[PDB]
């Protein structure tokens, strides 16, 4: 159907977004992290502080040992575990039930957050970053080839503001097609480079219309991917440092401290008076299928901006990587995500949750002639 679909993500702000699941016999409700930056399906299986609730194999009378240890070390938090096979289901999502390998947690470190309301962790990449090793296949893959449901994903992250019905932020995970109520205008396609992080080509940068004038290759350092699990936009050293100096420059009639520029500070206004429009726009340009092709995808203040709270308090969500490019879930907010495996491609377009400005607009638009992914594509 899909419209049974629609609404089914939850999430506190920089906590990501969760789904609802069910896992062994009977079914034991469990919220679950969509991120499409790990291949790992993960969940609590011990008892931990900030744990509401947990998966207990020997309640399962389907749950099968495969006698088999594993771990995953993420950005800053890691937990350990115990292999697995159990019946899956996915109450807002396809009519359907899968026998996809679990990791049990039964350790973990700075992974699960306090009151975030998620128990577990669904990785959406390919097997080739998979742990221990790319013969575990990923739940999607579990999923496709056990059912007819077709090889994609969509994904639309709203920011906050929006109507729900625990709170802040929600979204929509449209499993097997794309969802036409939940974006407005064209899908503009990127082509997925290379089947493990959902790797794509950025091939130009612009801040408040003007090039950065990089080598492209710069902007795609070690790579660049789409990942819903890191909060963030993430860039390389020498392009977060021309990035963010041009962004001073911009917003130079205000003073913020340099903890403010690091995302470790907050910066606040009285409500209702953030200055927007001294905070530019920043446009990034994904390689189309034919060059000729390719595409802008325009990002906000409001977007590189989150909000949080302790009267309008911001956080500068753009840092700094030496692991490549992530455009993570500020950036997706806003966009209507197409992740179409069938086709190895990605796709944009303005979501029905776009982000307001009195004077800018979000915007996904092309066509641009531009360069190839051998002059912007690294070589590891
Ligand atoms: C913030 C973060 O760690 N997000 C992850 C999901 C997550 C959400 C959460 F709420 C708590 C938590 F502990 C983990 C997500 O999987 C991160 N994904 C990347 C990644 C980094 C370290 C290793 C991994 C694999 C080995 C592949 C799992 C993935 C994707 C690749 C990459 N390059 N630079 C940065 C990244 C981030």
């Amino acid at each position: 159907s899909f419209v049974e679909m629609v609404d089914n993500l939850r999430g506190k702000s920089g906590q990501g977004y969760y789904v609802e699941m069910t896992v062994g016999s009977p079914p034991q409700t469990l919220n679950i992290l969509v991120d499409t930056g790990s291949s790992n399906f993960a969940v609590g299986a011990a008892p931990h502080p900030f744990l509401h609730r947990y998966y207990q194999r020997q309640l399962s009378s389907t749950y099968r040992d495969l006698r088999k240890g594993v771990y995953v070390p993420y950005t800053q938090g890691k937990w350990e575990g115990e292999l697995g096979t159990d019946l899956v289901s996915i109450p807002h999502g396809p009519n359907v039930t899968v026998r996809a390998n679990i990791a049990a947690i039964t350790e973990s470190d700075k992974f699960f957050i306090n009151g975030s309301n998620w128990e577990g962790i669904l990785g959406l990449a390919y097997a080739e970053i998979a742990r221990p090793d790319d013969s575990l296949e990923p739940f999607f893959d579990s999923l496709v080839k056990q059912t007819h449901v077709p090889n994609l994903f969509s994904l639309q992250l709203c920011g906050a503001g929006f109507p729900l019905n625990l709170a802040s932020v929600g979204g929509s995970m449209i499993i097997g097609g794309i969802d036409h109520s939940l974006y407005t205008g064209s899908l503009w396609y990127t082509p997925i480079r290379r089947e493990w992080y959902y790797e794509v080509i950025i091939v130009r940068v612009e801040i408040n219309g003007q090039d950065l004038k990089m080598d492209c290759k710069e902007y795609n350092y070690d790579k660049s991917i789409v990942d819903s699990g890191t909060t963030n936009l993430r860039l390389p050293k020498k392009v977060f440092e021309a990035a963010v100096k041009s962004i001073k420059a911009a917003s130079s009639t205000e003073k913020f401290p340099d903890g403010f520029w690091l995302g470790e500070q907050l910066v606040c206004w009285q409500a209702g008076t953030t200055p927007w429009n001294i905070f530019p726009v920043i446009s990034l340009y994904l390689m189309g299928e034919v060059t000729n092709q390719s595409f802008r995808i325009t990002i906000l203040p409001q977007q590189y901006l989150r909000p949080v709270e302790d009267d309008d308090c911001y956080k500068f969500a753009i840092s700094q990587s030496s692991t490549g490019t992530v455009m993570g879930a500020v950036i997706m907010e806003g966009f209507y995500v197409v992740f179409d495996r069938a086709r190895k491609r990605i796709g944009f377009a303005v979501s029905a949750c776009h982000v307001h400005d009195e004077f800018r607009t979000a915007a996904v638009e092309g066509p641009f002639v531009t360069l190839d992914m051998e002059d912007c594509g690294y070589n590891i």
